[PDB]
């Protein structure tokens, strides 16, 4: 007989899984607390996601109010303070975050970074955004700068 190993499934909403005889247990940080089936952590508190990492320390605050979920499944390097790295949902991927089951939703970037088109008009799109010019402006090779 063996243990079934519930976490290659990824179970766990916005949650770490540990594996159990029987069963598996979804644990939550301290931004989040499970829902009643236990298995989605629930986001209560914000932080500030951030739009890069570098040496030992996270650099650029791009939103001080973002939901992790929001910030790391889209624009983020890391999230939070101590800040921990983003990782995509392993379900929805980038541009997506994932509410229930494997049922992923948009996120809308032009919220997590207002700001994101220096000089233009952030549209939001489904799994991406845009950023709209200025009448006879055109994009730069980024995508965020109109000329
Ligand atoms: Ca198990
Ligand atoms: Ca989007």
């Amino acid at each position: 007989s063996a243990d079934i190993d519930e976490c290659e499934s990824s179970p766990c909403i916005n949650g770490v899984c540990k594996n159990s005889p029987g069963s598996f247990i979804c644990e939550c940080s301290s931004e989040s607390t499970l829902d009643p089936t236990k298995t989605i952590c629930i986001e209560t508190i914000k932080g500030t996601c951030w739009q890069t990492v570098i040496d030992g320390r996270c650099e650029i605050n791009i939103n001080g109010a973002t939901l992790k979920s929001q910030c790391c499944s889209s624009l983020g390097a890391a999230w939070g303070s101590p800040c921990t790295l983003c990782q995509v949902d392993p379900i929805c991927g980038k541009g997506y975050s994932r509410i229930k089951g494997t049922q992923c939703e948009d996120i809308d970037e032009c919220e997590v970074f207002p700001g994101v088109c220096k000089n233009g008009l952030c549209v939001n799109t489904r799994g991406s955004f845009k950023c709209q010019c200025p009448s006879g402006m055109t994009l730069d090779a980024t995508g965020r700068i109109c000329l």
